[PDB]
């Protein structure tokens, strides 16, 4: 909350973006330890081959969904943290002894859009959609031929994937609107 | 032994065919209860699906090898048994009150060749050779995808298959030679 206020921030940055960020954190907290807790423990494969469970789970879930969202939240909140420290350092120096603050705030907004876009592209490149399947067919060594494996709670995981994707898309739109608001105001 | 002697039988029928028939029976006796005893019990499939062991074994071994050879021995010894009863019935009637005996003996030889050839063709139509595989890949319902299954004692079963096939082929040749001996003698 505190690390989201600047003298150049409009109502969108002060209120709507701050609420959405808290919204994403709250959803992640309630859906991490309980929904994705038994992702590998309850991954059931129809085989007698030792080691097939480990390789098939790792093949279809190279990075867990909750870990991807945790990384995204850390990345998109870094530019806001950098701006706050720069403000304090400048405020300390000014007392001791647009402008520079305008460029730092504008640059932070640009990096928030880039980090938001990159993480959703990685999601689509890696899981080709939002729908988690009930069944996966795995043929990696040492599994013989093709082995059927069954995912834990596919429907609940699909529902939360839609929530995070939708809010992330809304956050990118709000950041874009704020960037356009600052550019046109200084230009015209 | 007794049911293999007729007044029209040459040395081949009296000696060589009788020894070969005893040879096949002796081999079958020592190789039935011990080599094929655990054919299904030691049939191991790499799966957790219930019922996959039953359907895959039945798919690849519709009739056991030993049961096929037992049926063949019964069939090829039937014409010899029929001839012996006809001789006793004729001998009883003659006392009570070439020729007919020549045709009965000749017909029995012809049926022995036919039964021998039919059972060998059935073996090749059903198992496409004498080599028993170590591994069979089975995809019949309810087995998921393709399941690996492992045969019990494939090498020992292959060795006895060669023995029975070789002796059956020799028995067919000897029967053919005896048939030609009788035909040319009566013709010329
Ligand atoms: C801020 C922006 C907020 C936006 C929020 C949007 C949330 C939308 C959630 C609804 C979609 C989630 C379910 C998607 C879906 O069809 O999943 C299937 C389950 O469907 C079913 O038939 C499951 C039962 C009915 C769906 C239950 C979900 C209700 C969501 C309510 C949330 C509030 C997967 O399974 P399948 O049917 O394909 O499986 C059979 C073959 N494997
Ligand atoms: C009257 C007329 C009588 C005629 C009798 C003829 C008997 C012939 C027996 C020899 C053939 C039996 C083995 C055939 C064979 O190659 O079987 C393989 C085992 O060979 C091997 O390498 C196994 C070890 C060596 C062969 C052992 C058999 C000796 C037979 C002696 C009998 C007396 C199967 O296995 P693979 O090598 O293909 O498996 C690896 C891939 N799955």
């Amino acid at each position: 909350v505190l690390g989201g206020v600047n003298k150049h921030s409009t109502s969108i940055g002060k209120i709507w973006l701050t609420v959405l960020f808290i919204f994403r954190i709250m959803i992640l907290v309630v859906a991490a330890e309980r929904v994705w807790g038994d992702e590998q423990q309850d991954f059931v494969c129809n085989t007698l081959q030792p080691g097939c469970r480990n390789v098939c789970y790792d093949h279809f879930f190279p990075i867990s969904h909750i870990r991807l969202w945790a990384l995204q939240l850390i990345f998109v909140s870094t530019p806001a943290l950098l701006v706050a420290m720069h403000v304090a350092y400048t405020r300390h120096e000014r007392k001791r002894r647009r402008g520079p603050l305008w460029w730092t705030y504008t640059c932070s907004i640009f990096f928030r859009i880039v980090f938001e876009a990159v993480f959703m592209y990685v999601f689509y490149y890696m899981y080709d959609g939002y729908q988690m399947p009930r069944l996966v067919k795995c043929d990696a060594w040492p599994c013989p031929n093709v082995v059927d494996c069954f995912v834990s709670r596919p429907t609940e995981k699909t529902t939360f994937t839609i929530f995070m994707l939708a809010v992330s898309g809304i956050c990118m739109m709000l950041n874009l609107a704020e960037l356009c608001y600052l550019v046109i105001k200084v230009c015209l």
